[PDB]
């Protein structure tokens, strides 16, 4: 709705900074609504969805196991380890490091399960692979989050990141019980509580997953839907802001706020 556009061209005032947002129809794939679609932005955590769906893809063609235990040592570690850095005596399963990464965007278990799959350069392959010419990894955690102004590296689009995420949670590229463990693990999201979330009705469905970043970088993406099933995929990104974790945070609420108004 029109509306909403107003509330992401108000944030971009309160903010001071870019607002990227779309809002895509989860069936048809259908933009419904869209501002800077094409601009680039940061992904920083949001691409540790991107992540598990290279992994699932992997598990599918029989080359990962999920069960497969990956055992790392104090010297992987590094910054936001909430659980990486409990389990490091018995390591933990390619399931875990997903739920992890995904859960509580754990950056070890990111980068742990990144050299799996071959690195940077082979999840921006298997982007490529899929359509998406546009979404590209280069760094690990924690460079990643760098964002300098008009560096191309790590970043994404807001309307290639929905496209893409429509096609990973619907298309034919990954196994059903796949897509579904990757749905479950958005769902089960533990540290997205203030942005969408606080917003959402009761009895509604969400699957998101944020990220933030230097430079007043802050995003999310999400499939959310009335009546506990989704049925659109929303993407925000932010970068350049000087405000507060908790302004930036209040911002993107309250755009999850007018697009569950004029839903």
């Amino acid at each position: 709705h029109p509306e909403t556009l107003v509330k992401v061209k108000d944030a971009e005032d309160q903010l001071g900074a870019r607002v990227g947002y779309i809002e895509l129809d989860l069936n048809s794939g259908k933009i419904l609504e869209s501002f800077r679609p094409e601009e680039r932005f940061p992904m920083m955590s949001t691409f540790k969805v991107l992540l598990c769906g290279a992994v699932l893809s992997r598990v599918d063609a029989g080359q990962e196991q999920l069960g497969r235990r990956i055992h790392y040592s104090q010297n992987d570690l590094v910054e936001y380890s909430p659980v990486t850095e409990k389990h490091l005596t018995d390591g933990m399963t390619v399931r875990e490091l997903c739920s992890a990464a995904i859960t509580m965007s754990d950056n070890t278990a990111a980068n742990l399960l990144l050299t799996t799959i071959g690195g940077p350069k082979e999840l921006t392959a298997f982007l490529h692979n899929m359509g998406d010419h546009v979404t590209r990894l280069d760094r690990w955690e924690p460079e990643l989050n760098e964002a300098i102004p008009n560096d191309e590296r790590d970043t994404t689009m807001p309307a290639a990141m929905a496209t893409t995420l429509r096609k990973l949670l619907t298309g034919e590229l990954l196994t059903l019980a796949s897509r579904q463990q990757l749905i479950d693990w958005m769902e089960a999201d533990k540290v997205a509580g203030p942005l969408l979330r606080s917003a959402l009705p009761a009895g509604w469905f969400i699957a998101d997953k944020a990220g933030a970043g230097e430079r007043g970088s802050r995003g999310i993406i999400a499939a959310l839907g009335p009546d506990g099933k989704p049925s659109r995929i929303v993407v925000i990104y932010t970068t350049g802001s000087q405000a507060t974790m908790d302004e930036r945070n209040r911002q993107i609420a309250e755009i999850g706020a007018s697009l569950i108004k004029h839903w």
